[PDB]
């Protein structure tokens, strides 16, 4: 997909998770930008989870699927973005493993590919 389809893409999918969940819209607008420096609720790492599900990188357990979530790259993130999110499946592959719950599992991934990541990341 293109720059633009991927950046339309974000609003197309925080519209299928976003209703699930009672969410403050300045958490949403910072998750947008990559700013996952603050508290989340139960909440915003469920619906980081319900995200993640839509992806496919993740299974209901909270499980970051990392072979998959590499196959999945093509269809969700623009050729601009492949590195750095290649980078990032690498780096985070384990965050999983220090949490059990599986909304908190999720979220604490997403909150390492946005630290790790090395140029803007982008939330749904």
């Amino acid at each position: 997909m293109t720059m633009e389809q991927f950046l339309t893409s974000l609003d197309m999918i925080r519209s299928g998770c976003a209703p699930k969940f009672k969410l403050k819209t300045e958490d949403l607008d910072r998750l947008r930008v990559g700013d996952f420096n603050f508290p989340p609720s139960q909440d915003l790492m469920c619906y980081t989870k319900c995200v993640s599900l839509m992806a496919g990188t993740v299974n209901k357990k909270g499980e970051f699927n990392a072979p998959k979530a590499l196959a999945q790259l093509p269809h969700l993130v623009p050729p601009e973005m492949m590195e750095m999110s290649r980078k990032s499946v690498e780096a985070c592959r384990d965050t999983h493993k220090q949490f059990k719950e599986s909304c908190e599992r999720v979220y604490q991934t997403a909150k390492c590919f946005s630290e790790n990541a090395d140029g803007q990341f982008m939330w749904p």
